[PDB]
RNA sequence: GGGGCGGACUGUCCCCAGUGCGCCCCGGGCGGGUCGCGCCGUCGGGCCCGGGGGC
């Protein structure tokens, strides 16, 4: 009851640090299916 | 399409191969959007701009 106005906390510059990984991109999840059908075709090739 | 810097990721060649991203350097090719200049053409427009036989 005396004193109940609020003061924001003051705010710190950010280093600016990605924590989550970003979604990449459709050149790259392309790609990764084209070598993995090569890689599954070259792995079978001598497995037979 | 190249190089460098930093980094994020993928593949049962993976000690290797491969892809994207931010910055810079790019020698570049492409076209059109804007502006400037030069040349060409107009029985062109400016009461047919201005200078030295007929209406």
């Amino acid at each position: 009851r005396e004193n109940p106005v609020y003061e924001k906390k003051p705010k710190r510059e950010v280093k600016k640090k990605r924590w989550n990984r970003p979604k990449m991109s459709l050149a790259q999840k392309k790609d990764r299916v084209a070598q993995k059908k090569a890689s599954f075709l070259r792995a079978q090739e001598r497995a037979a």
